Parts: C-alpha cells; sequence; structure tokens
C-alpha cells in the first residue's frame, strides 16, 4: 500500500495525521503493508518551493499507489498570481494523474439525524455516492462568448467522456448496495439523450448492479424528500455539481465530508473541508473527514471494502461516544482519533 | 376584472368554480367589477371542437384581462397526436400570450411546518417567489445535435431576454418583501457573466429592491438549509426548472400550489396540480391551488395585492381550521371553500 501524503495548510498536518494514525493501525493489525512519505503542497510548497505542486511532490505523487490529501489555502496566497495560487496546485494535481470523477457520499451516520436540516424520519439511513463528471461538459465546452447582445456555452460530451464516468459509478455501486441512478435532462436535451442510452450501453457489462434513470429537476426533488432511497448516482459536470452540493447538506454538518477524485493515474483522497487556518495547531480540528477519506482510499484505491466499512463503523460510535465541539461535544483531534482507534481493535 | 375561465378536465371544474365564488364573494365586497366567461380548454375541447385550444379560447383568452386555468390531460387524450394532445393547448396558450416568465412561490404557512420534509424551525416562515425565464436558454438553443460520437446543447442569451424576466423579478419583489436573489454560474460561464451583469444593469431602475447573487450550486444548499433567507429568486431556464422543483418540496404538500406565467399578453393563473381525474366529481378535490392562483391573478394581473394577501390568509386560516384530506383532514372542496369565505368575510 503505497501512499503519497500531502497535508496542506493549516489543519492539514493534524488532520492528516489522524487519518495516518489509523492507516498505522489498521496496518499492523493487518498486515497491509503501507509505506508512505510526507511532500510539500500548497502554500506551505509555495513558501519552501516558491510553487505549489514542486516536481518532488510531482513525483511522489506519480510513484505512489494513492494520494491522502489534506487542505490547501490562505490568506497569504490569495494575492499571488493564479499560475502559483494553492488552488491552482489543486488542479495541477488532477491534471498531472487526469482524474475525471469526484465522488461525494453525503451519510446520515446512526444516532445524528439531529444535524440534518430534514426532519428525522427522512435523515435517517441517508448515504448516497454522488460521482461526477469532472472534465467536460459545459464548463469547458466550445464555442462559448460574450458580446454587448449575448453569451453563449456549449454543454457538449463525447462517448468515451460518459462511458468512463459511468464506469467508475458501477464499480462504485459493487461496492456499496448494487444501485445506480444517472441522472439527465434527456426528455428535453440531445445531450441527456446522449448521455442516456450511453449509460444504458455501459450498463450492460455490470448486471449485477441495478441502473435507472432521472430527469435532474425530479431528482433534486428526491434528495430533500426521500434521499434514503439512492445508492450510487452519477451525472455530468454541472450537475454533478448542483447535486453534490444539495445532497452534501443533508447530514447538515459538512465539516464531516471526504471526498476522491479518480482517473487513470494516481487517486486523490480528501477532506471536503478547507484549510481551517485560524484553528492550526489549537488540536481542535475534527478529523473525521480526513479518516473517512483515508477509508474511501482503502475502498477506491485498493478495494479493502470491508476494512473501510469497519473504519467507518469505528468513526459512527466515535461520534456518537465523544462527539467533537462541531457536533455540540468537547473532544478534541486526538481524544476523537484514539476512540476511532478504540472501536477498531 | 376581466378573467377568462379555462377550467380544464379533471377536477378543473371543481376546483376552479372554488376559486371563482372567492372571486365572487371580494367582487360584491369590494366592486371590483368582475366579469368572466367559461371557455373550452384541454380534452373537453378536444372532444366537443377537435382540438384543445379552439379559436373561441383563443379569442376569449385574447380579449381578458387574465385567465384563470384549471388542470388539463387524460389518458382518454395521450395517444392523440402531439399537435392536438391536452399538453400541447397549454403550450399554445403560453405562446400566443407571449409569456415569458413562470412564477412560483413556495410557502411555509404557520402551524403547517409539520408537512414540511425539513426541521420545524427550517421551514417556518419560508415564503419564496421562484421567477423561472420560460422562453430561451438550452432547450431551445443553438446549435444542437447528437451523431454517434457526441451531442451538444447551447445555453444562449441576450441582453432582452435577461431583462425581461429581470424586470418582472424587481416589480415582484416590490409587491413582496422587496429582496431579489439571481441565480447564475457566473464564476465559470460567460453567460452567467453576462446574466449577473445584466440584471445588475437592470437593478438601477429599481431602487427600492436590494439585489444580491448567488450560484446555482450554493443557492441550492441555500435552499435546504436556510429557505426563509429569500424573498423572490431570478434566474434562466433550466435552472429555473431545477430551482422551482427544489423549492416546491419544501411546504411538502405539492397539491397546495399555485402557478402565474407572465407575459406581454394575458398573463395565466393556473394551479400546479394536474387534472386528477380519478376523483373528478367526488367533491373532495383541495381548492388551496386554485383559491391561491386567483390571489396570484389579483396581486400580478390586477394590482390587488392587499386582497391577494387577505385571501392567501383566509386559506392559511382554512388549512388550519378545516384541513383537506390531504392534510389528515375531512374537509371536502366545498366545506373548505366555506371557511375561506368565512375568514374572508
Amino acid at each position: 500500500m503505497k501512499v503519497a501524503v500531502l497535508p496542506g495548510d493549516g489543519i492539514g498536518p493534524e488532520v492528516t495525521e489522524a487519518a495516518l494514525k489509523v492507516l498505522r493501525a489498521l496496518d499492523e493489525a493487518e498486515g497491509l503493508g503501507l509505506a508512505y512519505e510526507v511532500f510539500p503542497f500548497g502554500g506551505a510548497a509555495i513558501d519552501a518551493f516558491g510553487e505549489p505542486f514542486p516536481e518532488p511532490t510531482r513525483k511522489g505523487v506519480e510513484e505512489a499507489e494513492a494520494v491522502l490529501l489534506g487542505s490547501v489555502g490562505g490568506p497569504k496566497w490569495d494575492g499571488l498570481p493564479r499560475k502559483i495560487r494553492p488552488e491552482t496546485g489543486l488542479l495541477s494535481l488532477r491534471k498531472s494523474q487526469d482524474l475525471f470523477a469526484n465522488l461525494r457520499p453525503a451519510k446520515v451516520f446512526p444516532g445524528l439525524e439531529r444535524l440534518s436540516p430534514l426532519k428525522e424520519e427522512i435523515a435517517r439511513g441517508v448515504d448516497v455516492l454522488i460521482v461526477r463528471e469532472l472534465t467536460g461538459g459545459i464548463y469547458f465546452g466550445e464555442p462559448r462568448g460574450m458580446s454587448e447582445a449575448e453569451a453563449w456555452n456549449t454543454e457538449r460530451y463525447s462517448k468515451p467522456e460518459v462511458e468512463r464516468v459511468a464506469r467508475v459509478a458501477f464499480e462504485a455501486a459493487r461496492k456499496r448496495r448494487k444501485h445506480v441512478v444517472s441522472v439527465d435532462k434527456a426528455n428535453v436535451l440531445e445531450v441527456g439523450e446522449f448521455w442516456r442510452k450511453t449509460v444504458e450501453e455501459v450498463g450492460r457489462g455490470y448486471p449485477d448492479v441495478a441502473l435507472e434513470h432521472q430527469y435532474v429537476d425530479a431528482m433534486a426533488m428526491h434528495l430533500v424528500r426521500s434521499p434514503a432511497r439512492f445508492d450510487v448516482v452519477v451525472t455530468g459536470n454541472i450537475f454533478g455539481d448542483i447535486l453534490s452540493d444539495l445532497a452534501s447538506v443533508l447530514p447538515g454538518s459538512l465539516g464531516l465530508l471526504p471526498s476522491a477524485s479518480l482517473g487513470r493515474g494516481t487517486p486523490v483522497f480528501e477532506p471536503v473541508h478547507g484549510s481551517a487556518p485560524d484553528i492550526a495547531g489549537k488540536g481542535i480540528a475534527n478529523p473525521t473527514a480526513a479518516i473517512l477519506s483515508a477509508a474511501m482510499m482503502l475502498e477506491h484505491a485498493f478495494g479493502l471494502v470491508e476494512l473501510a466499512r469497519k473504519v467507518e463503523d469505528a468513526v459512527a460510535k466515535a461520534l456518537l461516544e465523544t462527539p467533537p465541539p462541531d457536533l455540540g461535544g468537547s473532544a478534541g483531534t486526538e481524544a476523537f482519533t484514539a476512540t476511532v482507534l478504540r472501536h477498531l481493535a
């Protein structure tokens, strides 16, 4: 298990080490063959190397089997040239490894339906993985422009772009509850019709995974009224962007959310939360999202699904047993990591 | 007050007459000068006239100041040519009057936060009007196509298209709580940048209305976590379509929702619910949405805002006082219309 660890800025070092402590504890118990090295990234790397993704980190990422990424960014670096800003290093990491599917799970862990914006009965059991196509769609479409008179943009998709994001959805669904919902606008748009029929063709290779299709505006309604009905959801880029953010508010504790970017090169696993510099070094940062990023690494980079499930349960019980400050408790980073390891043992 | 009344199919006759009884009661009390005529539309008109929008109804719509529209459609007509289906008559009515903004309010009436998918604290006081551009955007954009290889569609908008939907938003906000949120994707898309800056320019004519801007994916999050923060929301067509449907589930009793289509010609006010043929003639159809359509007619077709507010309060108290079957009560159509008129008197 070869992991390049890029902790970043602010709370990145604290929460990334918490995740590594869970990984070393499972390595000792299971003989995972964990091997990792820490590389400079983000603002720390701008300060030491003059750029956020220096060639050493490029090489270590390049030579690794997975990247455990912390959080990047800070005021210091906000006024820099676009070329070297923390935010850009993140797009360079993605581009260097041709990562084309962003995976975001939103889950209401047992006993925390209280944090949901939704009523307890609706929030209970929510666990959905939004898979969003990353590289195409209207954000990158040609033609595009603006004049005094008008502005135009093109939602374009080729058979390959749709095929590759659909396969990670199917493969992802196999490791969870075997249900895929692909979301489109096929009843009005050609791109939607095309998406639908390419995913239906792709679906034929995955007989052990159920596939249904929904329109985006209906799916938005569903995600508030009955989100627990879904397992994996896959769609294009801007709808993926809308629907991941919709699903992200359902646990109602955004600090908790992990993310993965999967592709041709080395897969990247990171917390959704930012670098929260204001509390760096205080030992209060909630490690839940970094620990669940490590569990997405085990599931998605190494296929150790049953261990990811085991990490997830450990985190679920620690959230109940010693809630961090964000869940109204007092458990600082280390105290919370400890009760995860206690459940993991 | 000249109203063309197009009751349609299924429950359309029952719920439209309930709305007319509220209008005749306010006419007697206030001397509104109500004048109306009932015209054939939808399936009833296909059966009597051979087409869903026959020239008499075209003329009466044409000569009226507002259309009180019921619900249209039924199995009988589903296998007809597209040319004459109920659903198409609705697009012909819209087109004939060049209606370009669809207005959908989602409101949690006091005491019914219980029906919301959201927790009581979040659902309390929600009242937001989504204004959606109807005539343009990607659903109608050129170029568009599909091949074996790819599919493409164009989200295009001209300065006029944006200007006219922004003005009804501003004008709408003036009659409610004076706050507009325009929603775009201006941080990635040219169409978004263009939209934003045309609405900011338009906004200058409305100094008594506050304007802010939000990205669609952030606005989706907001609509679940703090929807009560908004008054009027305006956006393009597909995002309008996504965001109206998101906002529509927040009261959690879709039967209750009214709609208005506003434009150059005669404005159309209708319930959101369909023709529900299965209970036509039973006298159980909930008239709330048709009665609140009549209140949107008073506010938007005739500017009698204070009377619309007065109708709305009457309906709010009747929902509490004699809940219809959908809110777990026993009040049939007539019984519910009666306690609205009791509060209206």
